């Protein structure tokens, strides 16, 4: 779409186990860990990261590649979200996400979550927000922009952040990084 937005990963939110491309456009789970600052922003608990970008208004679209990725988590979230210590990922916290785990088991971050029934495993996912509309939707690029799922009447109060994770590499097959597409 035209409402496109150039997103960079904020390393001041990145979980210590995550390696970033120097361009802030990839992110993947490292076997070992980084020994980095004591920021009130970093995700301690799980392999999660935001994008530096802050939306207070308007309509914003971006795309993410997940070729060869048995799991992942994409979407948006409030700044407000607490960044310290275990939680449930849900609209209820301040996350409007979808995700994948165990290769073929896609679900939406409703409280509680909602299994999804997808004609075509998406190779890239398109994410789209309309702050004023209370809207954020997920589109299956690899199947002619088919709506994977839409969150509606979200309560968009404070500012909003692009949310990501490449998920866990236990299976072996989650080496591959979330790659942001250039459009
Ligand atoms: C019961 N909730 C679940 O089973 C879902 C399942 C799920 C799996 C994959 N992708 C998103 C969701 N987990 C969560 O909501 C959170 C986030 C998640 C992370 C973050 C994304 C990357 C790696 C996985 C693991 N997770 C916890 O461990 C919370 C924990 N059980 C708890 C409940 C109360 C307080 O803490």
């Amino acid at each position: 779409h035209h409402h496109m937005v150039h997103i960079t990963l904020d390393p001041d939110t990145a979980n210590p186990w995550l390696i970033l491309s120097e361009d802030r456009r990839q992110v993947r789970l490292g076997d070992t860990q980084q020994s980095i600052p004591g920021n009130e922003e970093r995700f301690d608990s799980y392999p999660m990261v935001l994008g530096a970008q802050h939306f207070h208004s308007g309509k914003h679209y971006w795309e993410v590649d997940v070729t060869g990725k048995e799991a992942w988590d994409l979407g948006v979230c409030r700044d407000s979200v607490r960044r310290k210590g275990h939680f449930l990922l849900s609209s209820k916290s301040g996350f409007w996400t979808i995700w994948l785990w165990n290769k073929q088991k896609y679900e939406a971050g409703t409280y509680p979550q909602t299994p999804l029934h997808l004609q075509v495993p998406p190779c890239q996912v398109g994410i789209f927000l309309d702050y004023e509309a209370g809207m954020v939707s997920f589109y299956n690029i690899t199947d002619h922009g088919s709506l994977i799922y839409s969150f509606s009447e979200c309560a968009f109060t404070g500012p909003l952040r692009p949310f990501f994770s490449p998920g866990f590499n236990d299976g072996g097959k989650n080496t591959a990084p979330l790659t942001l597409c250039p459009l």
